[PDB]
């Protein structure tokens, strides 16, 4: 009655679903599973490099680790492995951007590689023109549908331009101090 569609993805995720349930309720919403790597930090990566990276993961699936966690104004660089149902909403991250996430394809090697490129990123708090690069990565038809590669970057001086919350996406501001809520490791194979 709201929960039909998450409720799909943990029928197999039982550990994932149990400290998922430890959180309060109200930042339910607001966590990302994200691996205990971590991932070193990278400039924006050649897709061969994103397909190998994904493609690894997958494989080492059963001797990585996650943890349901906020994420909050990565600096440039940060890559994360994330679990995350492609019908559902991202959480927040603190990025507020000043166009829409564009989503492009590629084939690779017979397979789908999804692009989600949102330029024109910009933090309200400290960033009056845009400054960032958030994109979001899947590899189809591997046995890894449901895991992405999310990468922060900076972005060129030319698509710099005047950002204002007030025309953003997401439209809300979000609540700060955040509270500490990162749970123990779980595995999700
Ligand atoms: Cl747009």
């Amino acid at each position: 009655h709201h929960h039909g569609t998450e409720n799909l993805y943990f029928q197999g995720a039982t550990m994932a679903a149990q400290s998922l349930l430890s959180i309060p309720v109200e930042y339910r919403s607001q966590v990302w599973c994200r691996a205990n790597l971590p991932y070193p930090p990278a400039p924006q990566l050649p897709i061969p490099a994103v397909v190998d990276i994904l493609t690894k993961a997958s494989q080492a699936l059963p001797q990585i680790s996650f943890s349901w966690t906020l994420i909050d104004q990565p600096p440039d660089g940060s890559l994360f492995l994330v679990w995350q149902a492609p019908t559902l909403p991202s959480p927040p991250d603190g990025m507020h951007f000043m166009s829409n996430e564009r989503f492009f394809n590629m084939d690779v090697a017979g397979k789908v590689l999804e692009i989600h490129e949102a330029k024109h990123g910009f933090y309200p708090l400290s960033e009056t023109r845009t400054m960032h690069v958030r994109c979001r990565y899947r590899l189809l038809g591997v046995g890894f549908d449901n895991f992405w590669l999310v990468h922060y970057f900076q972005g060129s001086e030319t698509d710099s331009i005047p950002a204002n919350i007030s025309v953003a996406k997401p439209p809300h501001l979000r609540r700060y101090p955040l509270p500490d809520v990162k749970t123990s490791p779980f595995l999700l194979q």
